[PDB]
């Protein structure tokens, strides 16, 4: 996060860390047992750390809980982002407190002005690298339609939406990947792609959780 402030220990406590020895992406906890996450951040060997604040040191409140299962979107196209969004089972249920909590999925869309709560343990620098401790935290309006595909000509499906600062220094970036985007207490984005991090003209484009829901169901539903 870019521009962003310190969130405070566990006040996001549906924000997990994913981990394969090192930090790479975030992810939401929508119940005990699932995380949702993006597309690109799919390999094998993750660990789930929730109840994470500072990501370097045990601090009290972790758990760590590798993964199970895996689930990219069958029709996750890489080159153009297209259904950038991932499940995670874990292979033990959390224990649900006020530190690990999960947060709800929407029933329905939002809508141009939201404001919304980014938050993550990705990179602070628009220019070159600094990775936090602690998690960082961004609010964010969703712009409209037509500013998005202005945005970025292209690139802009229906299962995307920009969120941020046209004029630049307020944005996720690299390490943000498969973290929240929540408005009104429910995810409806998912931290996805950007041409770099904060630069003018150049907004943040994240997942659009709210035409995935019934696919999450139903994916959690047969995985049992
Ligand atoms: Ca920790």
């Amino acid at each position: 996060i870019v521009g962003g402030y310190t969130c405070g220990a566990n006040t996001v406590p549906y924000q997990v860390s994913l981990n394969s020895g090192y930090h790479f992406c975030g992810g939401s906890l929508i119940n005990s047992q699932w995380v949702v996450s993006a597309a690109h951040c799919y390999k094998s060997g993750i660990q789930v750390r929730l109840g994470e604040d500072n990501i370097n040191v045990v601090e009290g409140n972790e758990q760590f809980i590798s993964a199970s299962k895996s689930i990219v979107h069958p029709s996750y196209n890489k080159r153009r982002k297209n259904n950038d969004i991932m499940l995670i089972k874990l292979k033990s249920a959390a224990s649900l407190n006020s530190r690990v909590a999960s947060i709800s999925l929407p029933t329905s869309c939002a809508s141009a002005g939201t404001q919304c709560l980014i938050s993550g343990w990705g990179n602070t620098k628009s220019s070159g690298t600094s990775y936090p401790d602690v998690l960082k935290c961004l609010k964010a309006p969703i712009l409209s339609d037509s500013s998005c595909k202005s945005a970025y000509p292209g690139q802009i499906t229906s299962n995307m939406f920009c969120a941020g600062y046209l004029e630049g220094g307020k944005d996720s970036c690299q390490g943000d990947s498969g973290g929240p985007v929540v408005c009104s207490g429910k995810l409806q984005g998912i931290v996805s792609w950007g041409s770099g991090c904060a630069q003018k003209n150049k907004p943040g484009v994240y997942t659009k959780v709210c035409n995935y829901v019934s696919w999450i169901k139903q994916t959690i539903a047969s995985n049992h």
